[PDB]
């Protein structure tokens, strides 16, 4: 028909908002019923709602649907916003009083419904007193559309108003290789795609897609090919795109609901090394964690705190388990993404967030310097209050509809939250503890190729008397050994530098 | 660049009315972070100079009027941050070559993209005349410095705006260099409340901590004479090292410092030490007070009498 993937949330639509119209007015006339005359249909954007409703229009012979805009009626003056309204049932006026109960179906659209109540009572009213007033028309049928269900009013919900709602979802893998062969169809009926280009694997790459971004993605696909020629000159019979088209292709659309890899990568690791065995172990409950996570169905939602002195490198081992685990959604609140914000703009982030996150089969989220991001001074104390009790709720709360995701977070002020009674959160902490000994340090030097053996050996028979008790984290260490690589004298350097960070 | 100024200068070559003299390959060097528009200005201010005299000197002479964005703050830098440098110590050179192979790490390494230390003593010392002089000598094309005196008469929200945009510009060149001068200043910091500003506290700690992109890099130098409000306020994880600097205590620095800035003949700078010797042996002053007692004393009828007399009064 044009549309793929969603099949029983178009058949229950079908059964109820347009099923009646069939038949003929003798037999419902018969039965005794009325016809249903509101729908509304939710979820994220970019994802077919509008198309289903366009498709399933032109198999009953109806009118071509008239379009709305909820932001472009609120934004003009207001006499016209009045005014304009009466405007749209027009023809369904006219032709009821032409005809009568044999006339055709009419169907109007509305779109970003929850504008109007996002603050308009007008449009509300007049839109209400066409539809159950004692001013009822029989020919209409009105569909809404929203991205948050939970602002509109209970008031429109009840019976003779918006009776049916429906949601639809993401595409599974089936969805997504059903969207491709709908819109290759016309490439491979006219031979000029290449036998190589196979879709049951391009299914899989293309994660959290949704309808538009593959559209884009065959549009690239096509202009990659396109371009090979340019630069107009006949040659254009043999014009017949390939995988490694598409292949390429991949690397140029950017999803939303997607990974950000470059923070994960870039900002956060550049360094990593087994100098003990407490790192071997921590990675290893890190990687049971994901796998307990992966084929489980008991636990949807864990929340870790990773905790030690400071400089220790907490937020690099959190990275690294993250990047291993290949999850479709990764993300990260930081005090970089909320610099600059006000402090009602902080909560309506934070929520934003938390609501996209609910969107995914599996999802990752990294909050960066926990005590931090309220603010939190220890000369007062001073704190605002208002954040906290929105991060405290926010992290027991479960995702609905069995997803999951992971929190971790990060800080170096455990005394602080104790006391302000916020440990029952977590569900487990980890502690990452300080090197300690002379022969971690050596393996730090060695993995790094600092020097030859020769002046490595030096280094621990000076440190054996000079300071043998000394405390210091790996950054410290490493940040060191890099300084004294650009003197003159390394081993005196050196020396001197770790004995005065001890 | 050099393709800009082979486009900007070829209906110039094309009709013999450039000399032969100029190279282009070495204005091409010259300009290290100029723009197109930044060139067609240079280009029209050179052939100013040759229209009003009825070649190389002309651009070189145009180089001196046009100055770009992300360019270098060499005034505020040398004049007022910098007012003579001696060698008293031998700790000044070991932090000058500490100062010098942090530079060049930062210019020769990928790991370090981000480095920080915290030059904090005892009011006096000269520290912000050492933050000074260690950029001067890297030669990056990018360097500012935040000061008290740039934010005067401004409210919190311009101020935060202000700084975050710095911050901001600091992410578009190769290398770059930042300065922060009188850090406790800057948070209106007084001790009977105490009273001061969370805000920019916080907008600094998050600042401080993160990381440019593109393997790009910058260089970040701090001066404070507050260590123990710094440490009340728990940000001593930020910095990845500290330097300290001392005053004088003993009586041969006073005396280079003396010879350096040619006070009188040897002489009477005997006679000052050794009346000072007996006089309070235990001195404890800085650069600062020292280099204008010296200036008060040579004005003075009796300037070893004087001199004298404000050490003691220092001390
Ligand atoms: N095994 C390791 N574990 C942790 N950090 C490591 C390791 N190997 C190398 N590093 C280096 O340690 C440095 C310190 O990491 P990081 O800055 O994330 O630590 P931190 O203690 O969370 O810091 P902050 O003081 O900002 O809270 C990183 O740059 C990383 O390059
Ligand atoms: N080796 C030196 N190191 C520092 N300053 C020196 C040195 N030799 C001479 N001076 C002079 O010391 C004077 C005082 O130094 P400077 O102006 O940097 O003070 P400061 O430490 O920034 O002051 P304040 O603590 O009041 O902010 C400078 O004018 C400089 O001319
Ligand atoms: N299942 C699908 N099959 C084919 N195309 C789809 C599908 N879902 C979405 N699209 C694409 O989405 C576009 C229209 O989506 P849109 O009108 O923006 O819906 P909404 O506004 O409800 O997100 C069309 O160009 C269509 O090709
Ligand atoms: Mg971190
Ligand atoms: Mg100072």
């Amino acid at each position: 028909l044009g549309v793929g993937g969603l099949d029983k949330e178009f058949t229950k639509i079908f059964r109820r908002a347009f099923a009646s119209r069939i038949f003929p007015p003798s037999v419902i006339e018969k039965l005794g019923i009325s016809h249903v005359k509101g729908l509304l249909l939710y979820g994220p954007p970019g994802t077919g709602k509008t198309l289903i409703a366009r498709k399933i229009g032109t198999m009953l012979n109806a009118k071509e649907p008239k379009i709305v805009n909820g932001p472009e009626i609120l934004s003009k003056y207001v006499g016209s916003s009045e005014e304009n309204i009466r405007n749209l049932f027009k023809d369904a006026e006219a032709e009821y009083r032409a005809k009568g109960e044999e006339s055709s179906l009419h169907i109007i659209i509305f779109d970003e419904l929850d504008s109007v109540f996002k603050q308009g009572d007008n449009v509300v009213n007049q839109l209400l007193a066409k539809m159950d007033g004692v001013d009822q028309l029989n020919n209409i049928l009105v569909i809404g559309m929203t991205n948050r269900k939970d602002l509109i009013d209970s008031a429109l919900l009840r019976p003779g108003r918006f009776e049916v709602q429906v949601e639809i979802h993401l595409p599974d893998e089936k969805g997504r290789l059903q969207i491709f062969d709908i819109q290759t169809k016309k490439m491979r009926e006219n031979n000029m795609m290449s036998d190589d280009v196979n879709l049951a694997e391009l299914a899989a790459l293309t994660k959290n897609f949704s309808g538009a971004e593959i559209e884009g993605l065959v549009k690239s696909a096509s202009s990659f090919a396109i371009n090979k020629t340019v630069n107009n000159t006949k040659d254009i019979a043999k014009l017949k795109v390939t995988r490694e088209d598409f292949l390429n292709a991949l690397n140029d659309v950017t999803p939303a609901f997607g990974i950000s890899e470059e923070d994960l990568k870039t900002c956060v690791e550049g360094g990593m090394m087994l100098y003990s065995e407490r790192v071997n172990s921590i990675l290893k409950n890190g990687a049971r964690y994901v796998r307990q996570v992966r084929e489980s169905d008991k636990s949807r939602l864990v929340s870790l705190l990773i905790h030690g002195p400071a400089g220790s490198g907490k937020t690099a081992l959190a990275a690294e388990i993250a990047l291993k685990s290949g999850f479709p959604f990764i993300r990260l609140i930081s005090p970089n993404e909320l610099s600059g914000m006000s402090e009602s703009a902080k909560i309506a982030y934070i929520d934003n967030t938390f609501r996209d996150a609910y969107k995914s089969p599996l999802n990752i989220l990294v909050i960066d310097s926990l005590e931090t991001l309220v603010d939190w001074v220890p000369i007062g104390p001073r704190f605002s209050n208002n954040i906290l009790q929105m991060l405290k709720v926010a992290l027991k709360r479960k995702p609905p509809q069995d997803r999951r995701l992971l929190i971790m977070t990060t800080t170096s002020a455990y005394s602080v939250l104790q006391q302000m009674d916020i440990l029952s959160c977590f569900d487990n902490e980890i502690a990452v503890p300080n090197m300690t000994n002379l022969d971690e340090l050596n393996n730090v030097m060695i993995e790094s190729n600092f020097l030859d053996d020769a002046g490595r050996v030096k280094v621990i028979n000076e440190l054996s008397r000079s300071c043998p008790n000394f405390n210091v984290g790996i950054k410290k260490t490493l940040t060191n050994i890099e300084t004294a690589r650009h003197d003159e004298d390394p081993v005196n350097e050196l020396v001197e530098l770790m004995t005065q960070s001890a």
